[PDB]
């Protein structure tokens, strides 16, 4: 009747479900007095999680502003107008030189879809490999067979980099290219603690009348801040995700040039550029159908905080504590890849050491540590990686400062000790599993626990920022 | 302290244009007339688990094998849906495997593609002109539209435009010279049903699988109204936004165990379309799972296991009935004869006028509905049929006398229609009738029409935010 | 030292070689004793075999008349220009609106071509298919034709035995294919191009025609002319011409059709695209020995002596046909206008290969057919025979009821060796007790008898071999 | 009695022109220089052989799985040219198979593509430009030329331009990113040599074949003076119109045994290339082979067994150096400082005259050449360099006595061209070049040196069935 109807889709979540209640409220407690080192992670405002969980959701809606196919979405073509808007004026970008569009779903959605638009299907990729601090969604084919869609429906040969220096080689880039006759260059960067020459990459894509590709995703505050050198100068088309230093909801964004191209030297007539009818009409219906109305106001409360003075300090902040942590984690004596980092996620390499990445990240891991592993450019060992890759993208928004930053440092300092005194006594010809069954020692876990309780005290000094009243 | 009050400053404080457009669409939404089955209202617990800390945890890959570390509590959530999903359908738990992955209909239709077609084979659907969605397959002479067009070569059949049935002889003679490699089975705007039966024996027959989309009918298939297709079907896709009342998802259901016996050494063949559909996914097409979604629509699919939801979707098939009849009465036929389904698809061909300027004189007068081509259209640039449901209305608390009210409004709505018709002309052109919709004599009766319809409407509560 | 070489490489091939003369002695020596009766081969003249053998063969002049890469081949162009002439002037079309292409070597290589240059790679293509009368199955795959391209073929009606464009039509409305393929190998009947030149305007696909066994047909003026209707028609010189194995292809020229909006008239463009997927496509140096063949095969059939062949052709095919049904023999379909026949076995115990082997062992050669229809994985059920084989010796009509009788004869024999061997015996031990006595001597007579038959005629061929 | 007269008669009496067309043909190969180094007179022998008989015989199949009857003396010829075929390059016959159905090396290469490559692969082959054949692989940014860069994707490397050998070096590095399924090792002249060793070990280290293709120095192979790629490759392909003095057709060489162990199970792995050609071959993209091109590559292979072979490749040799040696003492450079192979690659650079000119001039002075791009050059519109070679004139007659006399005559001809060249312009056309080659002022020398070398010429013989 219409007193059960009420209790039914008006009702809390404390009452009506006690599971997904006390999995939220586990998740939030261990998230609380946790560290957490992942440099694709970052904690979001409370604006951002109001307007996730808008009215929004009930509202099906597709087609661009003013071709759309349903009708009465006036409030629906005034918001996608007003977060392109702040999307294009986020970068400091000219409206009738540049074109902005937030209909794909994350990453993923929006390179299949620039793909599909621009690479010619049937054709030839190029772009950097995977272990040298590449992407998936870039191209990624063996002998045996692909994985990757990218690889499997399309054509890639990737290039690897020099691995004394650690630089990105472009002498045989050139050769590489005009042997191959590729039609888009990709320069994506998922482990690469350096910047890239976007002139000399737009001068190869020329030079064979290609287009230039790259995502900005794990750079993405520090371009609005200043901090890296903004790419929308040399490239075509920029892609980039709102979900890791941008402080917002998991969305994707895509950026193209509008204009003129080139010249006709026979008469000089202006080739107009045809990439946004190519995107507009692979995004949808091309790939997907209705978008997502609930993550545009996220996404653009998000630019929109990102353009106040606060951003600007806060991304000060995190390369100063990153800069500091890697001039301690070097004191200490340990080797980083190219000595130091611009970005915030830093390459750290144990192979002095002797101690591969995975034994080191499952200790770190029971120490209620968070880090990812990563191979070194040039690693024999490809079953055992000898990188141990960190980052504090959300580590400053909480209030972690120098000192806390050493004190972090010697934390993983002492891990690593442990690590190395576990590997010594389980032997180094033993395999993972080894190691596995050896951490559970009683020695080990009485040190894993007062690491943890440590830590844990530490950590709990400073709050967690969220959604208030649970 | 300008950091600790940027990240806990309220959205009203924020940016008061979002907020003052967020309050625009939800008083519009809360007084106003809702007529597409598409759109339908969701509860407050999913809109509550939906923005959480879940955001903050991002870790791919599948429960056991996490790429990342310390990740039991949301492996413990992703078991729980699951259970939760294959106790839903009453389905077999070690017979059917159930993912959440995909992101939405698209992206789930698209891995099952690029798992178990082998890209540049052969691909059979159902046409999008005779009803239909656009991602079942899309391929016409000037240039590809679709990706199923562009990546795989789609070869779909007709429906029969007089009697309105799926035709079943004609594809059944052309599967065995095409050489099918999958089927599909998915209709966006149809009145009767699917035979699930042949399609299975004619699978068999040539050897393939077959894939069903029920996503319009989710609700339907949830409470036991409707033919549960997972009896002879290997593939499932399903939304949880088009009557489950949940968020933006979707649900991939297969079929695991044993396929056939060898005939002389009798050897039984065990599934791999485990693998295949599990590397589709992730690391193939997609990267870190949404959490939130994940729980959202295990919370959506959790409480519609109570009796509310049959006793729910009851009421919505007797309303959609009792609704049908009542438009009927006054003169206005439906195509097909009837409808078992929560969609009909009204016919105006006797009135003179297309679907277009009915679809646009509604929109006007703030009814929503949507046009579609109707069986045996020829202007496929202006379609004659218009898809009408009622899903979202059942579930404000309406009763059976204010669906007559309704039905009282929509009449006279249909009366201005004729006016604005007989006024017009018979042979007016788009762009003319769309610049004489507006009139003054007009315009007022659509401006009492609205606030009678809005003060019937403002005594009904809204579901999620309360008056919010 | 040299100048012994010198001697012996200028030498016959009967001094240098002797296995290989003796081998092409005894092939000789068999053929002209003995009389085939396949559809697929025919005698040629002495001309085309000393214009192989010519000194063309070690010229080397690659690329088309006018766009020559090397020099000094003003002679090859010349004859290229003459060849193309003498087809564009075989079947009476205009130049200005037809072309003509003799670079490839065969049908298909041809074939082949013409589908590169009009279908795209992994396009849609429409053909007959393999067993009614003409290739891609559910389990493996074969041709090279359905590998690089996707082929959706069509079933034709198999009570009346004629092409279901009703079907048709709405197969091709459906899948929206790009080259409509118009060819077949054992259809008797004929065609109707009206409602596939319909179809492909209808669909905006292209026409294709195969005339590769009515090659001379088209040309005497027996059975019609596909020109007037299809777009591009290609052909053999090897089956009917009595000539050497090539391949010609003939594309439509002129304005395609005319647009009312722009005004303008579209122009055709087969030629530049045969041109560049021809050569050097998949092609390299084009055989001018291969050429002057051809050439002169189609300059002696302009004369009237090629019409008065092949009306003599079709009275001894028609004369056969009348012999085959008086001796009591079922005949499929009843004949048709073109030359092969299909005789029908089954109502006599075996429908097809029992007999055929035994007539092949016989020293008469005969083929199979691929007719719907077979108890075991693939049975002929048919024997095809042709008529344009024995005519080109100067045969006549009692020849043939000679023929017939000693076909009946054989017939005969088959049928007592297979009641003798029984019914449930299998295709391996039939063939391993074929050579029983109790028949030998008997065929041995009818072999005997046969080539009473082939030495009073003469064979044509190159004298002096 | 009319189709007696009809089918049993001469050529000259059924035609006239065609007649006349082969007669001046004939007149002017007899009276005219040959100098590419694609070009060869067969025997009489196979001449004789391929117009047979055998034209008139059709079946399709291969020995043992005939689809007609009445074929015995078909298997006879056919295992005979396959015996032939092994026993000429010396080898197992239990170990490698020949096959000889293809009609020319397109269609054979086609056809090996089609059976080891999957459709849409990836290949790695010479480039054109760089000394590669066409069917090898070529491709450009606007579009594509070759069936195999439209069916397949092939990526081409270039060649070192300063040492003028094969960048071997990037060729490893470039495998290890591509990952290629066949190597091609073919090229158009190579005046130098290549390594199989280090190719079929990066071969087997990628997992890929290999198919070489020696179609240019089959005969060298033959003789034992170039070393055989049998025991270092797996798939070899040539023809016998450009060599071994014999008719157009194909040959085709597969590897057939067993090609690893595996000790975790314990069985050995054999090869299986042979089906698979022979499923691409027949039916594939041809269809009844052509007896009388068997029975030439026959009749070929056996008279190449003999001495002579051997004694005509030696004067080849011998030949080309001395060619060598006059042209560089002329003062003419040749690319790599000499050559390894019977063709040599001139080079006008130095000269400042570009190779179309040159070649046109040749060409209308009776001398046969062919250009060709030099290695270095920016592009191939215009090349700068000259395939020569003497297989024709050594099968004729041609001593090393007289190689310094045709020696001279291509310094004449140069010098011509280059005050042709100089009173043209700097950068004129070809047509006013071609106006100017007939010029009041050089009719008399191209007049004399036309006469001179068609005396010259008309003085030995030319091999070939006589009248
Ligand atoms: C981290 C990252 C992503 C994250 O994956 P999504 O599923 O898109 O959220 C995507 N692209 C790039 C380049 C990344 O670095
Ligand atoms: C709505 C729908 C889908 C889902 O499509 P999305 O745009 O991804 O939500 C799939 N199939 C049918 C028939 C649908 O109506
Ligand atoms: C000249 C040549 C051929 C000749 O055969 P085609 O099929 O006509 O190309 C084959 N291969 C190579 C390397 C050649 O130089």
């Amino acid at each position: 009747l219409w007193s059960s109807h009420d209790k039914m889709l008006a009702q809390p979540l404390k009452d009506s479900d006690v599971e997904v209640y006390n999995i939220i409220k586990k998740e939030s407690n261990r998230q609380r007095v946790g560290l957490e080192l992942i440099a694709s992670e970052n904690f979001a405002s409370r604006a951002v999680l109001e307007a996730l969980g808008s009215c929004l959701n009930n509202k099906y809606s597709e087609g661009y502003p003013g071709q759309r196919y349903y009708g009465g979405t006036e409030f629906i073509d005034e918001l996608e107008t007003l977060c392109q808007k702040r999307a294009l004026q986020a970068y400091k970008l000219d409206p009738q030189c540049w074109g902005v569009n937030v209909q794909p779903y994350s990453g993923s959605p929006a390179n299949f879809a620039v793909y599909t638009a621009l690479v010619e299907p049937h054709g030839r990729i190029m772009g950097l490999d995977l272990p040298d601090g590449g992407h998936l969604t870039h191209g990624f084919m063996t002998d045996k067979k692909k994985i990757s869609a990218t690889s499997i429906f399309f054509e890639s040969m990737p290039y690897k980099v020099n691995p004394d220096t650690g630089y990105i080689n472009y002498d045989q880039l050139e050769e590489n290219a005009r042997l191959f006759h590729p039609k888009l260059i990709i320069a994506g960067t998922s482990c690469y603690s350096r910047n890239l020459e976007y002139a000399r990459l737009r001068k190869i894509a020329d030079e064979n009348g290609a287009y230039l590709m790259a995502d900005m995703a794990h750079i993405s505050g520090l371009v609005a801040a200043g901090v890296v050198p903004s790419p929308f100068e040399h490239c075509h088309v920029v892609t980039t995700t709102t979900h890791k230093t941008l402080r917002g909801c998991r969305a994707g964004m895509i950026f193209y040039r509008k204009g003129v191209k080139s010249v006709d030297p026979k008469t000089g007539k202006e080739i107009l550029y045809n990439l946004e009818s190519l995107i507009n009409s692979a995004v949808f219906p091309g790939l997907q159908g209705g978008p997502h109305n609930h993550a545009i106001a996220g996404v653009a409360v998000a630019l929109k905080q990102a353009m106040t003075l606060e951003f600007k300090v806060y991304q000060h902040q995190v390369v100063a504590n990153c800069r500091a942590l890697s001039e301690a984690l070097t004191e200490l004596g340990y080797k980083i890849v190219t000595g130091g980092s611009d970005n915030h996620l830093i390459l750290v390499d144990l192979r002095s050491k002797g101690t591969d990445g995975g034994r080191a990240e499952k200790v770190l891991e029971a120490c209620s540590i968070a880090c990812n592993k990563n191979t070194c450019p040039g690693d024999r060992s490809a079953l055992r990686p000898s990188g141990l890759r960190l980052g504090t993208p959300a580590l400053t928004s909480r209030g972690l400062l120098e000192k806390d930053f050493q004190k972090v440092a010697h934390f993983i300092h002492r891990g690593i000790e442990l690590t190395l005194q576990i590997q010594s006594d389980t032997g180094v010809r033993a395999t993972l599993k080894e190691f596995k069954e050896r951490l559970a020692g009683d020695k080990y876990q009485a040190a894993v626990q007062a690491l943890r309780e440590e830590v844990e005290s530490f950590a709990s000094l400073f709050p967690l920022p969220g959604l208030p009243d649970f």
